[PDB]
């Protein structure tokens, strides 16, 4: 099965998965000097405020807080989007070293982790159909640098030690996503794919241009979950990202001069 590991890792993937090698796979290198400013883009719109948080889970290759769906309640709409997508879950993406982890880089700077706010557009229905079309998902990523603490990221650290291993969930309700955000909401913009298996082309990625600051106690704790079940040999989760992929025909917008 696929993971991040010498034999199972995003150089395998395509064996199972062969759009791996696609025409719009993520992530990319944001290449800030080739990234053309758009004026036609709107600002985002996140309309976080009744966002309902449920349940945190460790799916063996990152953490997913996971949000009410059934209803517009979280949605992200604007920007270079058409309609409303409903924020389903976030995650991250993380290293075992500051200098690595992020998915996207800038410049080809790697950031210590990424952050993904996952929704999916309301005129299908359900993520499942959503990610079969090519404007299914919009992902909201947002770059993590170890400096200050996050406050707003403090209750999902500090549930993490009940879900150590793959499978193992947690309630987790009254989470607000709105504390993870930085304050500019200035981004890039392009159209990729989910960054995990079946790595499908259904996704407009949103990358803010600003990062949020963690504290380096708070990345630590995210490097001492495990990748393994319960009672399985202690495979610590790090490094859980894939690297960048070709941008091939495609350009990157940018919502700012
Ligand atoms: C892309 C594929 C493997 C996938 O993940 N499909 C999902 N369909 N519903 C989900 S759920 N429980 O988050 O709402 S995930
Ligand atoms: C579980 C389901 C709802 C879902 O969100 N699946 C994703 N798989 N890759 C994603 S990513 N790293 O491109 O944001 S999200
Ligand atoms: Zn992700």
């Amino acid at each position: 099965h696929w993971g991040y590991g010498k034999h199972n890792g995003p150089e395998h993937w395509h064996k199972d998965f062969p759009i791996a090698k696609g025409e719009r796979q993520s992530p990319v290198d944001i290449d800030t000097h080739t990234a053309k400013y758009d004026p036609s883009l709107k600002p985002l719109s996140v309309s976080y405020d009744q966002a309902t948080s449920l349940r945190i889970l460790n799916n063996g290759h990152a953490f997913n807080v996971e949000f009410d769906d059934s209803q517009d309640k979280a949605v992200l709409k604007g920007g270079p989007l058409d309609g409303t997508y409903r924020l389903i879950q976030f995650h991250f993406h993380w290293g075992s070293l500051d200098g690595q982890g992020s998915e996207h880089t800038v410049d080809k700077k790697k950031y210590a982790a990424e952050l993904h706010l996952v929704h999916w557009n309301t005129k299908y229905g359900d993520f499942g159909k959503a990610v079969q079309q090519p404007d299914g998902l919009a992902v909201l990523g947002i770059f993590l640098k170890v400096g200050s603490a996050k406050p707003g990221l403090q209750k999902v650290v500090d549930v993490l030690d009940s879900i150590k291993t793959k499978g193992k969930s947690a309630d987790f309700t009254n989470f607000d996503p709105r504390g993870l955000l930085p304050e500019s909401l200035d981004y890039w913009t392009y159209p990729g794919s989910l960054t995990t298996p079946p790595l499908l082309e259904c996704v407009t990625w949103i990358v803010l241009k600003e990062p949020i600051s963690v504290s380096s106690e708070q990345v630590l704790k995210f490097r001492k979950l495990n990748f393994n079940g319960e009672g399985e040999p202690e495979e610590l989760m790090v490094d859980n990202w894939r690297p960048a992929q070709p941008l091939k025909n495609r350009q990157i917008k940018a919502s700012f001069k």
